C-alpha cells in the first residue's frame, strides 16, 4: 500500500520531475493531497489548466472559506485573497494597472541605471558573487520602491518580510501575522506623508482625499501597498533569479542574446514559458460541479492548476523543453495565469526581467555558475522556488 500522491513533487525549480509528463499522458486531472492533509485536484494539461482558469465558478476568493480544503495556510486576512475584486469594487482597477505599467517617464531608465551599478560593485568586489542576493532582489525591490513612489531606503526593511510572508504552510504562522500587520501600518504612514506624491502610493494618497473614493476603507489602500509591494517583489526576483540559471546552463542561447540583443524580449518569453518559480499549483474552489476531463468536480473541492503542467505540454508547445525563439504561440504560455485573475503586473515583470538579462549579458559576458548546479539550495516550504544563494564567477 501507498499513500494518495502528495504535492508539491519536488522545490527544485532547474529541472521538471518526470513525473509531471506522466500525469499529464495518463491523468491529466488527478486527486492529490497538500500540504495540509486537503485532498485536491491537481490539472496537468494546457487545455484542462485554461479550462479551469476560464471558468469563474472555480473560485479564487472561495479558496478563503472557513473549512474549505487548503493547499496551505493563509499568511494574509481572508478577504486579501479576494484583493484584485475588492480593489475593482472600489473603482481604483485603472488606478492601479496605470500606476504600474514599466512605460512611466523614466522607469526603464533607472531599472537599467540599477542593474548596472548592482552589477558594477559585484565585478568591483570580485567572483564569486551571488547573483540573487546581490541581484536579483536588490532590482526587484528598487523597481517595487520606485513604483510604490516609496523611499529605496525602505526597500530592505519591508523585503526581510517576503521569506515568512509568502511560505507555503501546512499551519498558520505568527510571524507572517507580526509582518502583516507591522507593513500595513508602515503603508498607512506613507498615505499620510506629504513627501509621497509619486507613484502608486502618490496616486492611492491622492485618490484618497478625492470625494468619489471618500468610502474606500483605509485598510483597503494600504493593503494595496503591502500586496502589491509583496507579489511584485517576490514574484520578479524569483522568475529572474531562476530564468538566470536557465540562461548560464545555455552558452548558446547566451551568446546569441549577447550578440543579438533585439531577441532578448523572445528570450524572456520563452524563459516565462519554461520557468519553474510557482511551487505549488494555482488554487481554486469549485462552486458547481464541473466535468474536467474525466473527472467532476464537486462543489466545495479544491483544484490546482500546475502551471508547468500546462507550459510544458507538448500537444501545445512542441519540444517544451526547448527553449525556441521563433515558436507561432509564444506569449500563450500561462507564467501569468489566465481569465479574471491574469496578472495586473504582467508588464512590469517581463520589462524588470529583459532590462536585467540585457544588463547581465553586456557587463559579464562570461557568467558561469561558481559551484555544481546540484550545490544549489532549494528553498522548500514556499510560494516560490528559488536557490537560497546564486553564486557565479564570470
Ligand atoms: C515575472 C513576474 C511575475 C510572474 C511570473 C507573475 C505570476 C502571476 C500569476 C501566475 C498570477 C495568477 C495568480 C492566480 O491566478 O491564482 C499572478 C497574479 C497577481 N500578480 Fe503577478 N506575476 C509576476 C509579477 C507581478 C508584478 C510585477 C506584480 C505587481 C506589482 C504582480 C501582482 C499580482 C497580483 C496583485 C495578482 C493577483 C491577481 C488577482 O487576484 O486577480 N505580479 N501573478
Ligand atoms: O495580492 C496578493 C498579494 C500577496 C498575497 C499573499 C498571499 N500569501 N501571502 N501573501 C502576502 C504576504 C505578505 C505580504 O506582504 C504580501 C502578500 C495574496 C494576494
Amino acid at each position: 500500500a501507498t499513500v494518495l500522491l502528495e504535492v508539491p513533487f519536488s522545490a527544485r525549480g532547474d529541472r521538471i520531475p518526470d513525473a509531471v509528463a506522466e500525469l499529464r499522458t495518463r491523468e491529466p486531472i488527478r486527486k492529490v493531497r497538500t500540504i495540509t492533509g486537503a485532498e485536491a485536484w491537481l490539472v496537468s494539461s494546457y487545455a484542462l489548466c485554461t479550462q479551469v482558469l476560464e471558468d469563474r465558478r472555480f473560485s479564487m476568493k472561495e479558496t478563503a472559506a472557513a473549512g474549505a480544503p487548503r493547499l496551505n495556510a493563509l499568511t494574509v486576512p481572508p478577504e486579501v485573497v479576494n484583493n484584485m475584486g475588492n480593489i475593482a469594487d472600489a473603482g481604483l482597477r485603472k488606478a492601479v494597472m496605470k500606476a504600474i505599467t514599466p512605460k512611466a517617464p523614466g522607469l526603464e531608465q533607472f531599472l537599467r541605471d540599477t542593474a548596472n551599478s548592482l552589477l558594477d560593485n559585484l565585478i568591483t568586489e570580485g567572483a564569486p558573487a551571488d547573483l540573487r542576493n546581490d541581484f536579483a532582489d536588490p532590482l526587484a525591490t528598487a523597481l517595487h520602491c520606485k513604483v510604490l513612489g516609496i523611499p529605496q531606503e525602505d526597500g530592505p526593511k519591508l523585503f526581510r518580510s517576503l521569506s515568512i510572508a509568502f511560505m507555503s504552510s501546512a499551519d498558520p504562522i505568527p510571524a507572517a501575522k507580526i509582518n502583516w500587520d507591522r507593513d500595513i501600518e508602515y503603508m498607512a504612514g506613507i498615505l499620510e506623508n506629504p513627501n509621497i506624491t509619486t507613484g502608486l502610493m502618490g496616486e492611492l494618497s491622492r485618490l484618497r482625499k478625492d470625494p468619489a473614493y471618500s468610502h474606500v476603507s483605509d485598510e483597503l489602500f494600504a493593503t494595496i501597498g503591502v500586496t502589491f509591494f509583496g507579489a511584485g517583489v517576490i514574484s520578479t526576483g524569483s522568475f529572474l533569479t531562476t530564468a538566470l540559471i536557465s540562461l548560464i546552463q545555455r552558452p548558446q542561447l547566451r551568446n546569441l542574446l549577447h550578440e543579438k540583443p533585439e531577441l532578448i524580449p523572445a528570450g524572456v518569453e520563452e524563459l516565462l514559458r519554461i520557468n519553474l518559480s510557482f511551487a505549488d499549483g494555482l488554487p481554486r474552489l469549485a462552486t458547481a460541479d464541473i466535468q474536467v476531463g474525466d473527472v467532476l468536480v464537486r462543489k466545495g473541492e479544491l483544484v490546482l492548476v500546475l502551471l508547468e503542467g500546462a507550459n510544458f505540454d507538448p500537444e501545445h508547445f512542441p519540444n517544451p523543453g526547448s527553449i525556441e525563439l521563433d515558436r507561432p504561440n509564444p506569449t500563450s504560455h500561462l507564467a501569468f495565469g489566465r481569465g479574471q485573475h491574469f496578472c495586473p503586473g504582467s508588464a512590469l515583470g517581463r520589462r524588470h526581467a529583459q532590462i536585467g538579462i540585457e544588463a547581465l549579458l553586456k557587463k559579464m559576458p562570461g557568467v558561469d555558475l561558481a559551484v555544481p548546479i546540484d550545490q544549489l539550495v532549494w528553498r522548500t516550504r514556499f510560494q516560490r522556488r528559488i536557490p537560497e544563494r546564486l553564486p557565479v564567477l564570470w
